[PDB]
């Protein structure tokens, strides 16, 4: 695993998120969900605890956007650049935006936002990207349409030599 530089990470185990739009590819339910689960995969082995915000800035605002939607770092339309997220810190800190020119859904199809957001919200955590092929920080996309998907090794030990076990 990898850690950013100067090990940025968050000074509390209570975070907050909040989804500021939605894709129009899937139910908004489906959407709901599929960042909850994310952020479950990281909370079931450590103290974070995250909790959905209905209105204000949240920790982690999530957000769906095309090419240029507001940072100094626009989308490629489809494929390439799936998504990107802002390391641990206030402000942009732990931001996730997900390229809406591709296609989100909840099956095998297209690109797995669940899957993708997991990975995501990795970074907005504190962990770079990984070397390990079998880690879900390596910068590769693959489906899994395995039932109760678990943190990898690598990832696990990475999360908790930042916030401990859980
Ligand atoms: N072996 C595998 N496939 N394990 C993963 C893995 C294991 C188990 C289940 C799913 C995955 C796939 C997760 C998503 C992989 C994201 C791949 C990067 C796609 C391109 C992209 O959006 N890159 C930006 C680069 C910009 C950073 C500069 N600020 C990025 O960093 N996104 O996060
Ligand atoms: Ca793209
Ligand atoms: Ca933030
Ligand atoms: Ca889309
Ligand atoms: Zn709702
Ligand atoms: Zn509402
Ligand atoms: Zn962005
Ligand atoms: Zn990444």
């Amino acid at each position: 695993y990898n850690v950013f530089p100067r090990t940025l990470k968050w000074s509390k185990m209570n975070l907050t998120y909040r989804i500021v739009n939605y894709t129009p590819d899937m139910t908004h339910s489906e959407v709901e969900k599929a960042f909850k689960k994310a952020f479950k995969v990281w909370s079931d082995v450590t103290p974070l605890n995250f909790t959905r915000l209905h209105d204000g800035i949240a920790d982690i605002m999530i957000s769906f956007g095309i090419k240029e939607h507001g940072d100094f770092y626009p989308f490629d339309g489809p494929s390439g650049l799936l998504a990107h997220a802002f390391p641990p810190g206030p402000n942009y800190g732990g931001d996730a935006h997900f390229d809406d020119d591709e296609t989100w859904t909840s099956s095998s199809k297209g690109y797995n936002l669940f899957l993708v957001a997991a990975h995501e919200f990795g970074h907005s955590l504190g962990l770079d990207h990984s070397k390990d092929p079998g880690a879900l920080m390596f910068p590769i996309y693959t489906y899994t349409g395995k039932s109760h998907f678990m943190l990898p090794d690598d990832d696990v030990q990475g999360i908790q030599s930042l916030y401990g076990p859980g």
